[PDB]
């Protein structure tokens, strides 16, 4: 009796450009063995890290979204005013409601686009590119801001051997609009839902404000665990998404896997059977590992350092908590 | 060079069905006492009685239990599901997410989900979102739970809001459909009111001074009064309008159930027809914020005064001051 209209927006859309914000504070291997009982050389030998970044008391997982954002806009030639919609991938966004997203579109003079956050672990990035092409070719929106931003140093036990010189800080944004030829490919995505408490935080927030001055929540991590699952079911994982996108390994300039670990990553390399001369990103070793904002942080470094270019056919594999994963072949930005 | 692959799923697609979660307890106005009384809270609310979910419930479970229902009136088992998206305000957890857990849960443990954030328009934009995947190639079809447990979250004392607040889940399957079944997304915010609704303070700020207060949900009615109902009527018109949908077509007007006073300035200014049926749910469900309008849906189908495949206006406005519309068809 009556019709629900349909839209349509651009056939192909991609990474205009990358913006990357790291804080001041470089906090070295050596400079965290005070609370630890170990070395630098031992820490860097099973992570890769050498020095990471953290954040001020005063800057944020919303403050660091906008800073990143504010560079994206800059290096894709665009105004806040160009821009249709923002998503924050976050992790550590420390208030249940408001959301980060409309915070960061009034920072930036946008101050009625669209927005949400989207929560995933470390697959965020991954799902919120994938949202955010997915909603311009539907129509919904032209031009989009993609944000991983984090402030994990409040929730690291100093005392935790496990994982305490893992997590650090810092933000980059994407900016996703139309483009000549296609440079987002298909989002391949999933879960483990069963290993959930592999990372995690191990008090919730009520739990623990029911009882305050008890034990305080922190993030906590079984390394074997996720070392064995990321290690031995990403290589699929970027395999479907090479398939998915239509291209062979041995097409894939970049290799953007998320900065977990660089043991992992050597042996996600491997694994993809890729070329000689294809260009993994490490940035994990000055800037440890930023969860949600590790992969846009990753790509920005090899485009800052010129081991990358804009318009190198990358892959990206984002992985981590909850247990979720996800990945796509795109085109490197700027 | 080197080409990237162009995909397409299925241009059309609606609602196969609705289920809804509401707790056992129910917590009647007289049962909560500031100083007020249950013809004062029904007068500038609109609510009777609300439900309260247990303390060995959560988002989580509850998101559950409503996607296992929604599962059964869809006719649909969880292996038919390709992914699940979670959109709450109260999973009181930094991580893990929610969404794989509720898919652990339902048997179907190996597919995607993420949770997305964005007040009480995380339904809208949740439900634009999984469209628009379902749309583009990366899913067939798919579950949207809202889901809250706002209990933990309510300050006994605060005379605003106490009374305001429920917990609840619903969730609803999307798939390919015979026509057009779920119109275009009209979104947006008002960032520069980030505080109209929040939580008042931060979880680690909270941690590292715990001698202090605790955190609580803070309202600020006024202010968020005045903008709800005087401005989600355009965001109305503007999702009557991408689906090519007049005012006089709407059967079903289904806002976010926030205020029962501010849902009827909303459809004084909509101006639809006299016989439109009215989202009232927030009666004996009160406002479980992101679950409100499935819940709405859920109740409407369940009480007769929505059939299946009614023209349906959703309007979700709330915090961070973010709000989502779409003309959608009734499911079940
Ligand atoms: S993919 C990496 C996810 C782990 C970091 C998530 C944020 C910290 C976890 C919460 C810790 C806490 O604040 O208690
Ligand atoms: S759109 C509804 C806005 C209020 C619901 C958001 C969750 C409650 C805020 C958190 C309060 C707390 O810190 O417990
Ligand atoms: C002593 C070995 C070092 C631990 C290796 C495990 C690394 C997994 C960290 C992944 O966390 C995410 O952000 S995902
Ligand atoms: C000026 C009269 C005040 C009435 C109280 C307003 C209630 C606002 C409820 C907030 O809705 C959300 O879900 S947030």
């Amino acid at each position: 009796m009556t019709e629900i209209a349909t839209t349509s927006g651009a056939r192909s859309v991609g990474l205009l450009s990358v913006g990357a914000y790291r804080p001041e504070r470089v906090v070295t291997n050596d400079e965290i063995c005070q609370h630890i009982d170990s070395s630098d050389e031992w820490i860097y030998t099973r992570t890769g890290i050498k020095t990471r970044r953290f954040a001020a008391d005063d800057e944020s997982a919303a403050s660091m979204a906008t800073e990143a954002c504010r560079r994206a806009l800059s290096n894709a030639g665009l105004s806040a005013a160009d821009i249709d919609g923002v998503i924050v991938t976050t992790n550590t966004h420390f208030l249940q409601t408001p959301p980060a997203a409309p915070m960061v579109a009034a920072s930036l003079g946008a101050k009625g686009i669209l927005g949400f956050d989207l929560s995933a672990g470390c697959a965020g990035f991954g799902y919120a590119l994938g949202a955010a092409a997915d909603m311009i070719r539907g129509g919904g929106a032209a031009t989009m801001l993609v944000v991983g931003t984090e402030k994990l140093s409040p929730t690291i036990d100093m005392y935790d051997r496990g994982n305490c010189f893992i997590f650090a800080d810092g933000a980059a944004a994407v900016v996703v609009g139309e483009t000549p030829f296609q440079g987002i490919g298909p989002t391949v995505a999933g879960s483990d839902g069963e290993q959930a408490d592999a990372i995690r935080q191990d008090i919730d927030w009520i739990t623990f404000a029911q009882n305050p001055s008890g034990p305080r929540p922190f993030v906590r991590l079984e390394g074997p665990a996720v070392f064995r699952w990321a290690a031995f079911k990403m290589g699929d994982v970027g395999r479907r998404a090479m398939d998915a996108a239509g291209v062979r390994p041995d097409q894939i300039d970049v290799f953007v896997p998320h900065q977990a670990n660089s043991r992992i990553n050597e042996l996600l390399v491997k694994n993809l059977q890729l070329r000689p001369d294809a260009v993994v990103a490490n940035d994990i070793e000055h800037t440890g590992n930023t969860s949600a904002a590790s992969i846009p942080l990753a790509m920005a470094e090899l485009l800052t350092t010129g081991a990358a270019k804009p318009g190198d056919l990358a892959l990206l594999i984002g992985y981590g908590a909850g247990l979720s994963y996800a990945a796509q072949v795109v085109r490197m930005p700027k």
